[PDB]
């Protein structure tokens, strides 16, 4: 029963948005991590923007899982060749706070990343990191995660797009009936990515959630992520 | 390996588009069925617009099913209260021609509508008809069809939106890996519809297809459907 539209971020914004970590607005943009005055991205930073109004994912009683659609556009301002880590759209309990930086995208802690029982987060990640010592695919990719840093579904994200210097459009939908989460990543280039997989929102998250977007940086300082717009709609 | 963008239909259009049945352009719009000079919709009409370039759905040899995304906006110009039948996005062999009008949306013939073996068409229908003598749901709805007029997945389409008098956005994606077809129907009102289900493009259609949109009318003359824009992207 929640829907919102942010054509950009020049409005006040802090009514409807909750900023965690480095998260802040920057020129009608949503900037998740912080940068120098010389515009260089700070190391090991995490940031998340959450919509201030909770969403009914499921209802114990009247029993069924909500369906929702979300859309947002972003830009990967990349300088060097070690872009990391990226961003993610996610759902979490209303009181969730930012987590670890690095490949955790401020969604997971270093120690319990793989233990589903100790987590409250379902997300769609857009990863540009390439750390082999981390649970794979091991290459830059788009993935769906359910209370774990090891994705149930992954789709490779070609560098030609990642470093395109173009605005990408992310479309995430969830059919709370067929319980299928779909992710479509579009580039004006025409190139698109479609990723779909089963997710049980009832078994992994509480009845009420907060929807948000987060980013994090690691060692390198070659990446800055900007969210230019974000729309959302849910129905239970 | 095919992608196109029609922000509207004021360009020449007939290079890239193939008009079948009543299909024709009308004021930067795609008008599938014909109307009076008094603008009244003609009875029992069918029309389909097909993209002139074939799409590789699957490849026998190098074996895998393509993934694709499609988007289009439309308007339901409804006068009376018997809007019928609606429109559909679909895939068919390159040489497919328009079929029966009525609840067949120019995609099926009256006699073999339910016999999957005698059909070559996978589609997403947006039905406004309410004929109880027809294979149900029996109420106005959005549905996914695979070589049959009886949908594998259906989602109810509330009248408040159907008769909204607003522009609707249809988003259809297919993950040729997880083999999941998703449909998101959006209204500026915020109201959205998410429908996902399994579809085997390899078993129901030939290697090469034509993507298109079609509409049809029955007895009533209370409906005219317009497609304002249509973008598409496929990758095998
Ligand atoms: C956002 O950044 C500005 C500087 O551009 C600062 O003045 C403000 O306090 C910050 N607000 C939040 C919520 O981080
Ligand atoms: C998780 O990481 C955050 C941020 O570093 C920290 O404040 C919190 O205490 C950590 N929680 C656990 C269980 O490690
Ligand atoms: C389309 O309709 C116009 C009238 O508006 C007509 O002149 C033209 O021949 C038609 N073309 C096709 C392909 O139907
Ligand atoms: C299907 O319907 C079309 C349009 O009415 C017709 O031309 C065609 O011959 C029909 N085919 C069959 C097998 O009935």
């Amino acid at each position: 029963s929640v829907s919102f539209t942010f054509p950009n971020f020049w409005s006040d914004v802090e009514d409807s948005i909750i900023f965690q970590g480095d998260a802040n607005t920057t020129a009608g943009t949503l900037q998740l991590c912080k940068t120098n005055q010389y515009g260089t991205p700070l190391q090991w930073s995490a940031g998340r923007a959450l919509y201030s109004d909770p969403v009914q994912l499921w209802d114990n009683k009247t029993e069924s899982v909500a369906s929702f659609y979300t859309e947002f556009t972003f830009f990967l301002k990349i300088t060097g060749n070690g872009p990391a880590d990226g961003l993610a759209f996610f759902l979490a309990p209303p009181d969730s706070d930012v987590k670890d930086a690095g490949e955790y995208l401020g969604l997971f802690n270093k120690s319990t990343a793989t233990q589903p029982s100790k987590n409250q987060v379902v997300a769609v990640e857009f990863d540009t990191w390439t750390n082999p010592n981390f649970p794979e695919p091991s290459y830059r990719h788009i993935g769906i995660n359910v209370n774990s840093i090891v994705s149930v579904a992954t789709k490779r994200w070609e560098d030609s797009d990642i470093f395109s210097g173009k605005i990408a459009t992310a479309r995430i939908s969830y059919d709370g009936s067929a319980e299928i989460l779909t992710v479509v990543l579009s580039y004006p280039d025409g190139s698109d990515y479609i990723l779909s997989h089963s997710v049980d929102m009832r078994q992994n998250l509480p009845e009420s959630v907060r929807v948000g977007i987060s980013a994090s940086t690691g060692n390198n300082q070659f990446l800055t992520v900007y969210i230019l717009s974000w729309r959302f709609s849910s129905n239970l």
